[PDB]
């Protein structure tokens, strides 16, 4: 019953939208393959429906975390090349290989452990991209050296392929040397041996502020969603992304505060005088946390103030007599210059608008739009 | 039956915790009914598994959030009574009867228009649930004369049932007296019409502070699952709670950061000296927020500063020279006295326990542990 839900709140997920900052980034990038990230889920989009609709306009290569991740695409019909970003466990390598996925390679010890651990039952290539770390510190070969042995026990296993070598941005979405630095770096590196097929380095904020000629792919991930990555980027580029999310609700019912009047948990808001108030079906387990108390959202028009705590499952939220039950709420809008919009709900956080999207859970159904066509997908109802 | 999972980071739930906590609340109220309220994901413990294993230690009725969370349960074979604990829409009427879950009633005009949308396709009796707001200030009758009336209109009504009444506390997990008064204002209303099969108030707090001998059914949530649900509560009783969750990940490999190198985005930490530190397959797209940046966690016994920025799917530890790859790591501790509780998680993230535990994504495995038994849930893989 995946297709059906139970209360009016929800996401609208715009896949137009998407597939619309899709294509911003292969016109930038014409000669370069775009791997789209769709790790976290889509950054909370849904990975499985936001990947099958960019194989539909002409994605043939996804970026995800974890395994888990890539056999999700699979199970639900992803025949698109898959990498794995996170290291993989070297005792689960023959499911990688099973299911067609390439991994990333962080030393050269990984690489020998995965190798003890193919057990000859799975005996199709493995695809391997040889991480690098010019400066993000995480994991990653960062001396040229051992790039090369790892290339050069790579060429002595059959099974094994050298498909790709890439790094990672630190800091690409604000100004100084640090990423022209990596990006030098890289080159450096890359120099120092044969070329694999592909060569990748810029996450969205690079993809929009360099060419980066050397590299022949690209990783954005929350620019295809519709986001710029950090002001700074916003000011700087021409480019105009299309925002694909919304986060509704509607109006359960109105009720009036009389004076001396509490509402919610706490009792810390108290009404002056005669206040109406508007209950809503969602709360921080969807992800509209707590911190959201005193922020606007947009009642059928009306900038209206969150009061009281935020509940688990409700919000209160104090309106003007117009307003009344199944009234549409908006609580995260689609367009940039809006006091709804996710960078504006990310400072209420005190986060970036990653985080904003990443918080909102499982229980809230994404109702996708594709032209004239909708599709709900409600994880409970699985 | 068991999925399997392809990153070393999950969250372990102790089901032998929850139904040790189920029993003391059966304890201390032995003439009530215990409705364990099992709303969002039972506080991302997981309902199916929790409800399962709650039912098999004698629970017989259990709240949820919204109709979906209800149908869920029903679907995995959840045979108890389970109330809807939010405003159904009306529209959606048939689907609580066919599927045989209770209502709560907010208000008499919510009522007529549940009766307007029932077909008689379905046929069984519909179980109501009126709702009284006794200061909590969402939705409810406030009134004598209206909750009179509501129920003089099930009366009229062969298929409708009222089969409890209740109310809810804003502040028992307060010192004050605004519980006490609102307990008193329940009964006022209750004393003025015939008396349904179930009279409840009480939240965990409630039931762990109060016997309100009047009610004949408690709804502890938070506690089921090991938590008090304030310092002032937990200040205040004798009776021991068993935390349900910890929340683990395993190094995947360590590294040396030499004076003047940086780590993660923003290059926000610079190591001043040779320091070791460990990367962790873990990020705030699993709910470890990037407000958890300067946290301690502890990797094999040790006391580790998180450093850097947290990224999505990555985290970053500062440690001894002795940690290495695959040592276990806890992030969130099942013991109270830790600083690795939910209750430390919780003032880190300027917010309360409950907001902890709601945040842990679908990402994350839950692994269930029954006794020597493991059971494993992976919702990419479902
Ligand atoms: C998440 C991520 C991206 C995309 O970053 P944004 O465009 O959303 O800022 C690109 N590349 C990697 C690989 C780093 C590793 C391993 C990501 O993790
Ligand atoms: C969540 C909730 C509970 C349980 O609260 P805790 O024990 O976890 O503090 C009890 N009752 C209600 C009903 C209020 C309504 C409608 C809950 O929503
Ligand atoms: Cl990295
Ligand atoms: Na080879
Ligand atoms: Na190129
Ligand atoms: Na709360
Ligand atoms: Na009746
Ligand atoms: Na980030
Ligand atoms: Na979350």
């Amino acid at each position: 019953f995946s297709d059906k839900y139970y209360r009016s709140a929800y996401m609208n997920v715009d896949l137009n939208a998407v597939a619309s900052n899709f294509k911003v980034f292969s016109t930038l990038h014409p000669n370069k393959t775009v791997m789209a990230v769709v790790k976290a889920n889509a950054y909370g989009l849904g990975s499985v429906k936001v990947a099958r609709h960019l194989m539909e306009n002409g994605a043939t290569f996804f970026a995800v975390a974890t395994l888990d991740e890539a056999i999700e695409l699979r199970m639900h019909g992803i025949t698109a090349k898959i990498l794995v970003l996170g290291v993989l466990p070297a005792k689960d390598i023959d499911k990688a290989i099973q299911h067609r996925v390439a991994l990333t390679v962080p030393s050269k010890q990984w690489l020998k452990e995965a190798i003890k651990n193919i057990s000859g039952e799975q005996e199709k290539k493995l695809w391997l991209h040889i991480k690098l770390d010019t400066g993000m510190g995480r994991l990653g070969i960062k001396d040229t050296n051992t790039y090369q042995e790892v290339i050069e026990i790579i060429q002595q296993y059959e099974q094994l392929v050298f498909e790709g070598v890439f790094t990672h941005f630190a800091c690409a979405d604000e100004p100084g040397d640090m990423t022209t630095e990596q990006y030098q770096r890289f080159k450096d590196m890359v120099n120092e041996a044969i070329k694999p097929e592909y060569i990748h380095c810029q996450n969205s904020a690079g993809s929009l502020l360099m060419d980066c000629q050397f590299c022949n792919a690209i990783r954005p991930g929350i620019s295809l969603y519709g986001y710029y990555p950090s002001e700074y980027v916003q000011q700087k580029v021409k480019v105009h992304l299309k925002p694909s999310v919304q986060l509704i609700a509607n109006v359960v019912q109105t009720k009036t505060l009389q004076a001396g009047e509490s509402v919610s948990y706490g009792a810390t808001y108290t009404a002056t005088d005669p206040t109406t108030i508007a209950l809503l079906p969602i709360g921080y387990a969807d992800g509209y946390l707590r911190i959201m108390q005193g922020s606007f959202v947009n009642v059928n028009g009306h900038q209206c103030e969150v009061i009281g705590r935020v509940c688990m499952d409700q919000t209160i939220v104090k309106v003007p007599d117009q307003v009344k039950a199944g009234d549409s709420v908006i609580l995260i809008d689609n367009h940039r210059e809006s006091p709804q919009s996710v960078e504006v709900v990310a400072e209420k956080q005190h986060t970036i608008n990653y985080e904003v999207l990443c918080n909102l859970s499982r229980r809230l159904p994404r109702i996708y739009h594709d032209g004239d066509q909708r599709f709900v997908t409600n994880e409970l109802l699985k």
